């Protein structure tokens, strides 16, 4: 039997040992913090994520998806909070089945560390990877108190999150091409009790949004009716705007509250430990890093966060950490051996994950921020529906398709082009000829 340690017991390293101990491989995963599934005295805060397609299907293929779907809130549409206008409802898409999951990461996390030793993994917590040593193929871990153990493996795998030691080992033996791109937004997250959330109406099956240009809140909904909220901010005042909100300006909860109640007033009533939740909650620092390589020969292979931070502006990271999995115990179940099926791993998925890559930072501007971008979107309405396996809105091809990443970007860029041309120089849809525009679609995009 093939034998394979992983490094982390997040989201990718447990699907992958799934995929990977079912198919009979021997599987040692290491997990820096203590099991989840212990249950302690700790009061531990829910943070939700988006699951989309493309997890889904991954977690469909595992043989999870209903498991974590019976614990997942559906997410219909996008509702826009703007003062002055009512909630406005954007529905994602044709019916029910074009939707968002809203999942509890804990939750998912137990399902698949559940998952993994049902396969036949074994699990061992409280070892944090602290170095690698590639020419004598061992390894050294410790738990929090410092105490060494070392271990020997034949096929590393760095499933370790955004900080991965498993790359940052990699960066000593191998020049991995590292260029990392800072992002000037932190994040805090807020809560919304079910109390509150219910006595302002506050919609549980949709993803909320409260746009201010540089600044925002998303809303995610969870089973119990409570909200998890992210506000995200710039770290700090840019020199060419010193009066900008920023976390610096943020000295305390109250200064918090009095920012909410002045640029979210129909929000702040609704986030009743505010001041609490601002002081408490470490604010997270947001960043894209993007490697030439991803692996060393046949020893070891990163995946997910490890392999390609990303900004959360698309809620994607999560999917395309399983989708990469995925593909990762695919190729090492038949590859001729590891050092062919970790670059076939490589070249088949850096082009996708450097495209999410960058409609994760675009869709910023698509959530935050109209005059001519409406009618964009009505002759966008109108192509989809003469064409509907031509036209597919760029949206829906990343969240509701399995379509490769950069194939739904490069598509994308054709209709964003049309449509940008199709409505210059037009007042309204009337002037525009809705065949000459239809006869652009059947030319640039063969059908899906
Ligand atoms: C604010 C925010 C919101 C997000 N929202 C979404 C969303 O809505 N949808 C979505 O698709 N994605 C979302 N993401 C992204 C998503 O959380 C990540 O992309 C995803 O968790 C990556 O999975 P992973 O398995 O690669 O890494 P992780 O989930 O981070 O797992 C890494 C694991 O490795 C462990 N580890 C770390 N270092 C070591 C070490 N040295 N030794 C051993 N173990 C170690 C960690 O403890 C952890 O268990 C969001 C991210 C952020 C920051
Ligand atoms: O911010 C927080 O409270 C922690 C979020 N989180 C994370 O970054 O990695 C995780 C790993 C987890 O379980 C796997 C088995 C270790 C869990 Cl349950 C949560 C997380
Ligand atoms: O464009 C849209 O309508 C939403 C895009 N999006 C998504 O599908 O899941 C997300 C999760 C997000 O962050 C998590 C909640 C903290 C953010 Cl910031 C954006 C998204
Ligand atoms: O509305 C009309 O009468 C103009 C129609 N029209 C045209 O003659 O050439 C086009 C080319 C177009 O996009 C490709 C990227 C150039 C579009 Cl979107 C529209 C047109
Ligand atoms: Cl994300």
């Amino acid at each position: 039997a093939r034998q394979v340690t992983i490094i982390g017991a997040g989201l990718a390293g447990t699907l992958v040992a799934r995929l990977l101990a079912r198919n009979g491989w021997q599987v040692n995963l290491f997990e820096r913090r203590p099991d989840p599934r212990i249950e302690t005295g700790a009061r531990g805060r829910s943070i939700n994520l988006a699951l989309a397609e493309r997890g889904a299907h991954a977690l469909r293929l595992a043989g999870l998806e209903r498991e974590v779907l019976a614990e997942a809130v559906m997410m219909r549409g996008r509702m826009v909070h703007v003062p002055g206008t009512p909630p406005n409802l954007q529905p994602y898409g044709r019916d029910d089945s074009e939707v968002i999951w809203s999942i509890n990461r804990d939750r998912l996390n137990r399902i698949l560390l559940d998952g993994a030793e049902a396969a036949g993994a074994s699990i061992h917590f409280n070892l944090g990877l602290d170095s690698v040593d590639f020419a004598r193929q061992r390894l050294t871990l410790s738990n929090v108190s410092g105490e060494r153990l070392e271990k020997r493996f034949h096929l590393l795998i760095g499933a370790d999150g955004c900080n991965s030691a498993v790359r940052q080992a990699m960066a000593s033996v191998v020049d991995l091409g590292e260029h990392l791109e800072t992002q000037p937004h932190g994040y805090k997250e807020l809560q919304i009790t079910p109390e509150a959330s219910a006595q302002f109406n506050l919609e549980p099956n949709a993803l909320h949004i409260w746009p201010h240009g540089d600044y925002m809140c998303i809303a995610l909904p969870n089973l119990d009716r409570s909200f998890t909220v992210t506000l995200f901010l710039h770290h700090q005042s840019p020199a060419a705007q010193p009066a900008s909100p920023s976390f610096a300006q943020l000295v305390d909860g109250h200064a918090a509250r009095r920012f909410f109640q002045r640029q979210f007033p129909d929000l702040s009533p609704m986030l009743d430990s505010l001041e609490q939740d601002f002081e408490h909650h470490p604010t997270g620092k947001l960043a894209t890093l993007r490697l030439t390589t991803w692996h060393v020969g046949g020893q070891a292979v990163l995946l997910g966060d490890a392999a390609h931070p990303m900004v959360p502006f698309h809620g994607q990271g999560m999917n395309c950490a399983l989708e990469d999995a995925v593909a990762l115990a695919e190729h090492l179940q038949s590859a001729a051996d590891n050092a062919s099926a970790l670059a076939a791993f490589t070249a088949q998925r850096q082009p996708d994950a450097l495209a999410i890559q960058a409609m994760a930072l675009e869709n910023y501007v698509e959530m935050s921020s109209s005059p001519t971008y409406l009618l964009e979107r009505e002759l966008g309405q109108i192509m989809a529906q003469r064409q509907p396996t031509r036209f597919i809105p760029r949206y829906s091809m990343v969240t509701f398709s399995r379509l490769p990443y950069a194939q739904a970007m490069a598509r994308g860029q054709i209709q964003e082009q049309l449509l940008k041309f199709a409505v210059a120089n037009h007042s309204d849809l009337t002037s525009i000829n809705l065949d000459a525009v239809e006869h652009e679609v059947t030319r640039c995009l063969p059908p899906l």
